[PDB]
């Protein structure tokens, strides 16, 4: 079986779990310590590209080295044996039906690898996670106990083998670099710090140093040392069977030596010890990563010394309990409540990772994207809501004045990079994302006065969009847009805004679509630049130009203001406020989008123009209803079959993508998505797309597909049809873009549907049969049902947005609190009660649902609320109840306030 | 227990191969296929940086990756079984003392891995070679041999892990390009051919194909195959455990399956098979690397039907003795004369390799450096003449008419490449070299027109031997030096070796000596190219420009030919014909030179001077003279314990590097070697540097160090010194340089010594305890004895041409045969013989010297020589013998003719 939940917060249970390939779980700090820990204690730890404490990891890796963390005891009677199974004598039991009786435990963040010997009379438990302290480290502990009858005689020896340098020296230079190795021994341990590193960033004086330290229980140091790899393993050996302990050897090194040129292995060889019947023994293991040589003595105080393990440990489990209970969800489905707080975990996990260091995530090297810029400030506004303002702020410094943005991530807030050399890639949906992140934080907060601040723009050699390079540009004038006189320009976070969606309105395709450029959200439909559209990303720029037209018009009559500061050139396109142009045609859009270009390269004027917020959102409906019409009009496709459902794409030959084709049917999830979330699709529409999904991408098991198959490769398109059918962004099913579905039929009504896809994601990870994964959700389920690159996946993010935004429905207007429940009659308990608990103007609310009439969802509406004892008024603006900001700022900051939202049944 | 040879072809035998770390042997082919394998059949298979065809490695790897060649049989009564102990029940018995027999025998050029299992009867051989066929292919032949009482009942299954892409992807995108792979089954086995390239050249349509098939020694085709590696080695296993084998599964795939988007493995299922007490069965297995998809059927014809793989094993092992026997030692060190056998294939393996694609050799991308280019040549020039007046012709368009040279080497013949990614580094040592080499061919070959052909010099965006970017460069220039007409500027192959050698001594730093640049011969000296000075490789140039002074007058007296065509700016450098300057001055050389840089940059004016050939060498003597005093008067140094030799060094703060330091003398042997070779050293300071070497550099467990102690990093000077002391170029026993002091000592007359050095990289090497490699001479010893970089290493063509030209003393001279023994009393057999079978003026010659009376070298002579039978005038007392070419181009093309001398006191 798979594993199993234990307990009510969230820790599991997987027996023998060895026997799954490719498994492995994740223990990471704030301070910078990366790990992943597999059921054998393979996997990596790094604190960043150049400096890999263990060997750099794909997934092959996991079976295929030897090179496991790994704790020996050389057993009196019995001989060498892996507390984890990692020896060559363990391992050649797989198959054979007598392998060792095994497990693996977790929690919030920590893990457990369990092994019993039956002949020996011995079991072992090792616990493995990183501190929440300011350092970079990883603690290991192994507990041996004598479960037999008469006493055990064993000889313990820890060995972490150590890289000690960048993944770039994988092969290229491996050996090479070996010879900078210094290793140091002291009396807990061994530091490696090599005399120089070579790698991308050249030949350097290196000061880093990787350090394995140990001590018995009792605080005793070990009895010596084998610094050297080839020595510990001896001549003709391996990392799971080495010399040093098979054949029980003297340790080649005390405390005080030095040791130069070699590859490392932390192997601490700890006295001889014998153990009674029912007794245990206990080591713990350190493993430090240091910006320079490491003060021993303080960590052996500080990690080391008696009790500083489980002290520790306990810190670990506080601190992640902390950060998790912020969201919390009650229901019928218990299993998938303690699931979801897996989910919960992961968008941190994305943050601490930089989506990166993981064995599947072997091409990442822990910087940030523009998408993870606004993404991570979804879970943050449920999770961490203080820290979100500064960082949307900051995220608008990295707008161009032609509507894309820096692609590379620096150091400081909001600072970005211009890369002068590299020929640079454009991705339209890159101008999306902002609103609809900076929109969820105006209904949340109702800080309506960030659309106000004054902000700068980027600029680097690249102008328009990317097309051409700048002539007059020199290091000199920075990284800032100017304006005549030289200044730095600054324009409202809205003048930002503005730029963003209506840039792409005028950069159309030969077919009328807003251009694909380097690629939308498919990172893989990356070969249609010159004649390419993402029809899909049109769909999105309509509904956000509405939304804009909306909010603009929402600000009047809230705040007051009757006016918008635009840059003069920003008026060019606004084209409804001067002499219109028409926007059927492609020709006169191009040519004011180039003209707007020429306007704005190199420099502003640095004068703005102040506008009719009525007169812009008019503009702004304008652009709104004609994509809206020309979409509806032009890109509703059928089959002959009968299905119908919008093109999402035209490919780099200017041929539509969707639709009837030799070989089956063609269709995108993507091209129904944000043309249901947004509002392009009508109602009518969004019931045909729901009907043509589930015909043609809906997989009897591996669920909703993100396309159907389009045979072999597609050179005018994108290099993902390159993948294998169901893998990646090749019709596997994509977690991201699945939930965003679920998202969009939500939002629209389509609540049974909606909760289709949601529960299915949920199976499909949880059927560890097939999934071969722990509690959280996947990048993608793939075409053989397994789970792919785990936990850092950014559709936890939107799962647990949607969980919480739209199933549970509790979302803000402007502030103020809607609660708006989409929950179907199968989600309540035993009790008929679901809850949620989550903050909302800095106060944790649990917000349960009673449906005592056991009423489904479209039968049952607001009966009453009543708020930590007293009734409230439920002011209520459409479907839902909307209480007042107020009301909820008014309670207790300390405590959980109960907020008891009672539903029956419907009239007539 | 080290090897021990077998037979007389060098052939040799190891027990227990892998009770040691680290082992790889190499099997290459013309083609392209290129190979490694280690006692477990580990290693790796390319042909190319972007072709791997099994994963690529470094050493680590070959104890850490499972991911070996191998081939299991599940044995009735006993269970899974690797014919090469890769699996993890046999590896679990390494250090237990109950591991099973085992052996590895090698030859020319192939690999046998022998196994016994005790317990069921069964014995396994498994021999691995390159055919020498046009095809990118490795064969595997794998046969079992019930050595039992009883039959066995046993399930073969061959198991080639493969990759089939770009090194690139080893980590990075390791997973994603996972899924572009496409697997083909069919009748014989298992294509892969992925359908896009992911790595450095970019996102591509990918046709390349990878290919393990298998038969049966009759040519019965497999059961079955396991074509997917998560499946064959089963959800927790791994590939020396594999699920498909050890619980004995039923085949996943027949024939004509096709699987999409998972990593592959070559797993050939063969029939069960019942195998009589003392009889065998015997397996086939063929790893193809091709352009497209794999003409199956025409494989299986040439490479799995019945007795081709004996057929073409036999047909590798005669091209390779066919191409070894060009160079034959036959002395009374017989141990040695076979080493040498090895030492002699190795300039063919770094030909073949590109420097690249062995395990050590983690680095290397295939292709050639500006010094191959000349290195290349000397094996060549001995073993297949042929091609050697081509490919220096060639070489020298690479040439920039600054003296420095173009570093990127290209596909075509004479295509060099300017380098796009900025970055431009200078190695002041790559001038030195094409002469050296170039006298030799003139002296082996007798061609002295080569000196005369005209040739191409390289232009790029780098000017004044790249200090400077030029401003008036586009790609409307082109690769090459124009004229002010706009045409393409020829000059002589005499003035391309004239500008390599007389730039460089105008090029002097602030103590007088030729600028380091970016590093000389040392590549770890890369931190001084500010005010660094390689005294070493000024003692190179000014002995150059000597030769060349004697070349051009001994060109006089046997062309006829009074004048040299030269560049009309290049007399500018030859200030001894017009205005001389102060040679004493650094500031007129400097001056002198950027004047040079000018006249030629960005063209030349297309006229050329002719000038008297007298007159040039009398400039080249002067120069050569001043640079021999300076650093006579300048450079020798003493210790204050009293032991002198050459500082070989400034730093890039200006200071001298070798002589006493707190912490220990620091000194270089790089410092000794030319000064020694090209006579800047006199007799008396040969003597003086080869006891200061001895007492500082000569270790007692490693030999000849390339450098003494410097305590830690040295910033100002080189990233060598980052290195452990005694590894790589930091102290280790470098064999490059320490084989190139034994030449030095042995053409001075310095034999004892030089014999001494030699025979100290033979037994560091052979000393299989310490060394753990196989025959050959490695890149260098180690500060614990063990041999580093094999096989590809530069050294083995010095060692090849020192033992010929030096120690036999069977070299050219004008393309006149001299005889010059530098063999030692103990190096004669127990008939007072020694030989040499070489080849020159296109015979095959044994030359075979009788020292009946047992004499020392320098007490012996030369008394007579017998050419087949009749006798031969030696038209020269003088150091040596020497025979007129037309004497032995005379003789019979077939056939190895005996040359007899006999040496008496
Ligand atoms: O791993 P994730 O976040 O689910 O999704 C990943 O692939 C998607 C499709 O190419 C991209 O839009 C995301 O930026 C990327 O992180
Ligand atoms: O491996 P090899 O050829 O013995 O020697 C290697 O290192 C030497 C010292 O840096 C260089 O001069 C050679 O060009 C290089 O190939
Ligand atoms: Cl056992
Ligand atoms: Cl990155
Ligand atoms: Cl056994
Ligand atoms: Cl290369």
């Amino acid at each position: 079986k798979g594993w199993k939940f234990q307990g009510e917060q969230g820790e599991f249970r997987l027996e023998q779990p060895e026997h799954n390939s490719y498994l492995y779980f994740p223990l990471v700090n704030e301070a910078g310590m990366m790990s992943a820990v597999t059921p054998n204690l393979h996997g990596e730890i790094t604190s960043g590209h150049n400096t890999f404490l263990m060997e750099p990891v794909s997934a092959e890796s996991l079976h295929n080295s030897k090179a496991s963390r790994n704790f020996w005891v050389f057993i009196e009677g019995y001989g060498a044996w892996s507390v984890s199974g990692n020896s060559a004598r363990q391992n050649a039991a797989r198959f054979t039906g007598e392998e060792e009786r095994s497990a693996v435990e977790a929690g919030f963040l920590w893990h457990a690898v369990t092994r019993e010997n039956e002949k020996a009379g011995l079991k072992a438990r090792t616990v493995s996670f990183v501190p929440v302290t300011d350092d970079k480290i990883e603690l290991m502990r192994v507990t041996l106990t004598n479960t037999g009858n008469a006493p055990l005689k064993l000889t313990p020896t820890a060995a972490i083998p150590l890289y000690g340098r960048s993944a770039d020296d994988l092969r290229d230079h491996r050996h090479v670099t070996s010879l900078l190795h210094r290793i140091f021994t002291s009396e807990y341990g061994i530091e490696v710090q090599p005399a120089l590193s070579f790698d991308e960033r050249g030949h350097r004086v290196n000061k880093v140093t990787y350090g394995v330290f140990g001590a018995e229980a009792g605080g005793t140091a070990p009895a010596g040392f084998f610094p050297v790899t080839e020595d510990f393993i001896g001549e003709g050996g391996a990392l799971d069977w080495p010399e040093a302990v098979v054949a029980n050897r003297e340790p080649d090194a005390q405390a005080g030596t030095a040791v130069e040129g070699y590859e490392a292995v932390g192997a601490l060889r700890f006295a001889p010890v014998e153990l009674a019947p029912g007794k245990s023994v206990s080591y713990v293991v350190a493993m430090v990563i240091s910006g320079d040589r490491i003060d021993v003595g303080r960590y052996a105080a500080d990690y080391l010394a008696a009790g500083r393990f489980d002290a520790l440990l306990e810190q670990n489990r506080a601190y992640w309990r902390d950060k998790l209970d912020t969201v919390r969800f009650s229901s019928g489905d218990g299993e998938q409540d303690l699931w979801m707080k897996w989910v919960t975990l992961q968008p941190i996990l994305r943050r601490l990772y930089g989506n990166s260091f993981l064995p599947y995530h072997d091409y990442g090297r822990g910087g940030r994207g523009w998408r993870d810029l606004w993404q991570d400030c979804l879970a943050l506004m449920v999770m961490e809501p203080a820290e979100v303002r500064h960082l949307l702020l900051n995220n608008y410094a990295g707008v161009r004045m032609d509507g894309s943005n820096a692609t590379i991530i620096g150091a400081g807030p909001g600072e970005f990079v211009a890369d002068r050399n590299n020929i640079p890639r454009v991705w339209m949906d890159h101008g999306a994302w902002p609103l609809m992140t900076t929109l969820l934080y105006l209904h949340q907060s109702g800080d309506l006065d960030l659309l106000f601040q004054p902000q700068s723009y980027f600029r680097d050699v690249f102008v328009k969009r990317c097309r051409e390079r700048d002539a007059s540009w020199t290091p000199e004038q920075g990284n800032k847009l100017l304006t005549a006189d030289g200044q730095i320009y600054e324009g409202t976070i809205l003048e930002h805004i503005l730029l963003q969606n209506i840039v792409p309105f005028f950069n159309v395709g030969e077919h009328g679509n807003i251009k694909l450029e380097g690629a939308d959200w498919n990172d893989g439909l990356d070969l249609a630049p010159e004649r390419g559209e993402s029809v899909a990303f049109t769909a999105f720029y309509a509904s956000n130009l509405m939304e804009l037209s909306e909010l603009l018009l929402e600000l009047q009559k809230r705040t007051g203001k009757d006016s918008l500061d635009i840059a003069e050139e920003m008026a060019l396109l606004l084209d409804t406020l001067g002499k219109p142009i028409s926007y059927d045609s492609i020709q006169e859009k191009r040519s004011l989008l180039d003209r707007y270009y020429d306007a704005v390269t190199p420099r502003v004027s640095g004068k703005k123009l102040l506008l009719d917020i009525r007169k812009v959102a008019e503009d702004l409906k304008r652009k709104a209803d004609w994509a809206v019409a020309h979409l509806r009009g032009s890109e509703w496709i059928q089959s002959k079959e009968g299905y119908a459902w919008f093109n999402g794409y035209y490919n780099n030959d200017g041929e539509r993508v969707e639709g009837d084709h030799p070989d089956g049917v063609r269709m995108t999830l993507t091209g129904q998505v944000f043309a249901i979330m947004g509002g392009v699709a009508t109602d009518e529409q969004t019931e045909k797309i729901s009907q043509a999904v589930n015909r043609y991408l809906k997989d009897e098991r591996i669920g909703y597909r993100l396309n159907s198959r389009f045979g072999g490769i597609q050179q005018n398109l994108g290099r993902a049809f390159g993948f294998a059918f169901g893998h990646k962004e090749n019709g596997a099913m994509f977690s991201h873009m699945t939930v965003m579905y679920a998202n969009a039929l939500y939002k629209r009504g389509f609540v049974q549907e909606g909760f289709e896809v949601l529960d299915s994601i949920y199976r499909l990870s949880a059927d560890f049969e097939n999934s071969r994964i722990y509690p959280g959700v996947p990048e993608y389920i793939n075409e053989r049902g397994r789970g792919m690159y785990t936990y850092l996946t950014g559709s936890a993010s939107w799962l647990l947005l949607t969980q919480l935004t739209e199933v549970y429905g509790v979302k803000g207007r402007f502030g103020d609190l809607r609660l708006e429940p989409k929950l179907v009659q199968a989600q309540f308990d035993g009790s008929g009660e679901a809850a949620v608990e989550t903050l909302f103007a800095g106060r944790m609310l649990r917000v349960v649902y009673r449906n005592p009439q056991a009423a489904e969802h479209g039968q049952y509406r607001v009966d009453s609320v009543s708020l930590n004892g007293q009734s409230v008024d439920c002011q209520n603006d459409g479907a839902g109840c909307l209480i007042g900001r107020s009301l909820i700022e008014a309670l207790p900051a300390d405590g959980v306030h109960e907020l008891i939202v009672t539903l029956g049944r419907n009239i007539s």
